[PDB]
C-alpha cells in the first residue's frame, strides 16, 4: 500500500505518542515520537501491528 511509503511525520501539537512507521529503505519498522497532529497513516501503535501491514 502507497501508505506504508509515506515519509515519517512527526507532526505537531504535544501530546507525545511513540509510534512506529515502515521505513522502505531498511524494509522495516522503527520508532518515532508522535505530537498528536498533522500525522500521515504511516504510523502504527505497535511493531508487531507496522511489520503485519507494510512488511
Amino acid at each position: 500500500t502507497d501508505i506504508c511509503k509515506l515519509p515519517k511525520d512527526e507532526g505537531t501539537c504535544r501530546d507525545f505518542i511513540l509510534k512506529w512507521y515502515y521505513d522502505p529503505n531498511t524494509k522495516s519498522c522503527a520508532r518515532f515520537w508522535y505530537g498528536g497532529c498533522g500525522g500521515n497513516e504511516n504510523k502504527f501503535g505497535s511493531q508487531k501491528e507496522c511489520e503485519k501491514v507494510c512488511a
